């Protein structure tokens, strides 16, 4: 159960959107 599509999204929306401001 729990495919990585949603698993991996999951995360992959939240790490991303962590500085949410710096450039790189």
């Amino acid at each position: 159960m729990a495919p990585r599509g949603f698993s991996c999204l999951l995360l992959l929306t939240s790490e991303i959107d962590l500085p949410v401001k710096r450039r790189a």
